[PDB]
């Protein structure tokens, strides 16, 4: 539970490349900071560890929703079935448990709400 997606986009570059390098993640030097972030949380993902986010909801006309920064490519994807069963609302804050993108998706993803 330390890892927060939040946190880390205001963790300074040369200490993210730090724990980066430590995982063995091998030269995220020639990296964009947003994708060091990535790598390293889909890394940690993989030892079954929590990982968490927060951002402001906004419902689109399809029914899921982004958590946005309050920049897409880190917005949180928040399913339809979340929002209606935990009652979500445009523009709460909200904070859970996030999971790294699998094959297909393109977003991390809402987990679980609150914690
Ligand atoms: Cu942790």
């Amino acid at each position: 539970g330390h890892m927060n997606l939040t946190e880390l986009k205001n963790t300074p570059v040369s200490e993210l490349i730090t724990l980066g390098e430590n995982m063995g993640l091998e030269n995220l030097a020639r990296m964009r900071k947003q994708d060091i972030i990535f790598a390293i949380l889909k890394q940690h993902a993989k030892s079954g560890e929590d990982i968490f986010g927060d951002g402001v909801l906004e419902i689109l006309q399809d029914g899921f929703g982004f958590l946005r920064s309050a920049a897409g490519p880190d917005d949180i994807y928040v399913s339809p079935s979340q929002i209606r069963r935990f009652n979500l609302r445009t523009g709460d804050t909200i904070s859970g448990k996030i999971r790294p993108p699998k094959e297909g998706e393109r977003y991390f993803a809402l987990l679980k709400v609150n914690e």
